């Protein structure tokens, strides 16, 4: 699988997800719009989301945008 | 298209890419911070990524850096 670690106009960080880890992750704040950080990666499980957190979990190559 | 072949400071080297060739890719490993090697090039499709690896693709003139 193959997710991105990180994405933008149209520039992306790809990366190969190791064995077992078929999900794509992107993890980013709640209430944050003045350039927040964001998180991107590999999962072999969709991670469980934390208090001001939103984490997009998703299933295909590249998928996490 | 235009691709950058190496940058620092400011010292970029800048190459021509083959027809056809519209990507520049940089490529990078995943757990080094000191003094890591560095891959940039032209390409007609973003290149896949290795184990510990990530490739940046992008599509602009002297955009991988």
């Amino acid at each position: 699988r193959l997710c991105l670690s990180d994405y933008s106009i149209f520039s992306e960080t790809i990366e190969i997800c190791p064995e077992g880890h078929n999900y794509c992750f992107k993890k980013f704040p709640k209430g944050i719009t003045r350039l927040p950080w964001v998180i991107r990666g590999c999962a072999a499980t969709c991670p469980k989301p934390e208090a001001q957190v939103y984490v997009d979990c998703c299933a295909r190559d590249k998928c996490n945008r």
